[PDB]
C-alpha cells in the first residue's frame, strides 16, 4: 500500500462494527447458547444471570453471575426489583463485558424476576459507553397471569427510557399464528421466534450478502427507533418471495397500523438460487405500506439451511404512537 492508504487501514484497524448480544435471565439465557451453538455471525455474546445453575447450563462468550452478594447464585423468584438491585451490583462488570461495543443487543423474556429488573440497567451501561442500543424482548403468554404481564410491561416502561429501538414480541401472538399449537410447545415457539428476530437482526448487520448494508444507515435508523415490533414470514411457492413478504406484513407478531411507521429494517433470507430482484419485491412491498418518508434499510443472505423456502424478517420502527401500554399488555390506539 502507500502513504495515504497504509493510514487510512490503521485507521480501519482502531474503528470497526463491535456488536454484542446480551441475554439476562433463563429466557435471555437459552437464547444466547443458542445463538452461540449455531454460532450468530459478527457478534459477541454474554449472558448474565442471578441464577447459577440456569447461567452454568449456559453457552456464551462470557457469563456475568449478577447478584451475588444479593441472591448468592439463587434466582429472583420473580422480583424486578432483585434483578434490578442484582444488574446495579454488578455494574463494574457488565460494562467491562460490553465496553467498546458499538452497537448492543439486549434480548430476554419480560415477566420474570432478573430479565425484567436487569435488562433497563444494562441498556442505561450501554448507553453510558456510546454504544448504540437495541432490546428485543417479549411479553408472556397470557396463561402465565396477569401479575407476570404487569411486572413485564413494568419493565417494558422503564426500559424504553434506555434503548434507542425497543422491539417488543408478543408470545400470545403466537397462538395466532399457530393456532393448534400443543401448549408443551409454546416455548420452543416463542425461542424460535426470538432466535430468528435477534439473529436475524444482528446478521442483517454482519453477514455477507447480495447487497451491501451500511452500518451508518443501520444507526440513523436504530439511533431513534423508538418502540419496534416485527413481522416474520416464509414461502417455497411459485411467488415465494411475494407470499414470505405478504406473510410478514400480515403477520400477528406486527399487531399494529404500519402507515405511520417512521422506518423499517428488511432482512430477506434465501436459498442459493435467491435473487436480487426477490428481494427488491419484497422492499418495493414494504415501502408502499409505509409513510413515503420512512427510511428502509434492507439486506439480502444466502441460508445454505433453507432448500427452497425463502424468509423475511421485518421490523417496523417507531410506531409507540399507534401504541398504548397498559398492564394487560400493548394496545392498538
Ligand atoms: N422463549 C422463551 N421464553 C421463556 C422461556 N421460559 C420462560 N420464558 C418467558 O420469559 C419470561 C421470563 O422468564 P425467565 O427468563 O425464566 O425469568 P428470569 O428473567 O430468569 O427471572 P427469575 O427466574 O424471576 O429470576 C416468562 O414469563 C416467559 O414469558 C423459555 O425457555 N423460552
Ligand atoms: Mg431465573
Amino acid at each position: 500500500l502507500s502513504p495515504e492508504d497504509k493510514e487510512l487501514l490503521e485507521y480501519l484497524q482502531q474503528t470497526k462494527a463491535k456488536i454484542t448480544v446480551v441475554g439476562c435471565g433463563g429466557a435471555g439465557n437459552n437464547t444466547i447458547t443458542r445463538l452461540k451453538m449455531e454460532g450468530i455471525e459478527g457478534a459477541k455474546t454474554v449472558a448474565i444471570n442471578t441464577d447459577a445453575q440456569q447461567l452454568i447450563r449456559t453457552k456464551a462468550d462470557k457469563k456475568i453471575l449478577i447478584g451475588k452478594k444479593l441472591t448468592r447464585g439463587l434466582g429472583a423468584g420473580g422480583n424486578p426489583k432483585i434483578g434490578e438491585e442484582a444488574a446495579k451490583e454488578s455494574a463494574e462488570e457488565i460494562k467491562a463485558a460490553i465496553q467498546d461495543s458499538d452497537m448492543v443487543f439486549i434480548t430476554c423474556g419480560l415477566g420474570g424476576g432478573t430479565g425484567t429488573g436487569s435488562a433497563p440497567v444494562v441498556a442505561e451501561i450501554s448507553k453510558k459507553i456510546g454504544a448504540l442500543t437495541v432490546a428485543v424482548v417479549t411479553l408472556p403468554f397470557v396463561m402465565e397471569g396477569k401479575v407476570r404481564m404487569k411486572n413485564a410491561m413494568e419493565g417494558l416502561e422503564r426500559l424504553k427510557q434506555h434503548t434507542d429501538t425497543l422491539v417488543v414480541i408478543p408470545n400470545e401472538k403466537l397462538f395466532e399464528i399457530v393456532p393448534n399449537m400443543p401448549l408443551k410447545l409454546a416455548f420452543k415457539v416463542a425461542d424460535e421466534v426470538l432466535i430468528n428476530a435477534v439473529k436475524g437482526l444482528v446478521e442483517l448487520i454482519t453477514k455477507d450478502g447480495l447487497i451491501n448494508v451500511d452500518f451508518a444507515d443501520v444507526k440513523a435508523v436504530m439511533n431513534n427507533g423508538g418502540l419496534a415490533m416485527i413481522g416474520i414470514g416464509e414461502s417455497d411457492s411459485e411467488k415465494r418471495a411475494k407470499e414470505a413478504v405478504s406473510m410478514a406484513l400480515n403477520s400477528p407478531l406486527l399487531d399494529v397500523d404500519i402507515d405511520g411507521a417512521t422506518g423499517a429494517l428488511i432482512h430477506v433470507m434465501g436459498p442459493e438460487d435467491l435473487t436480487l430482484e426477490e428481494a427488491r419485491e419484497v422492499v418495493a412491498t414494504v415501502s408502499s405500506r409505509l409513510d413515503p418518508n420512512a427510511t428502509i434499510i434492507w439486506g439480502a443472505t444466502i441460508d445454505e439451511n433453507l432448500e427452497n423456502t425463502v424468509r423475511v424478517l421485518l421490523v417496523i420502527t417507531g410506531v409507540q404512537s399507534r401504541i398504548e401500554f397498559t398492564d394487560t399488555g400493548l394496545k392498538r390506539k
